[PDB]
């Protein structure tokens, strides 16, 4: 995973 999760896309 590397995404816009709960936070900055990083």
């Amino acid at each position: 995973q590397h995404w816009s999760y709960g936070l900055r896309p990083g």
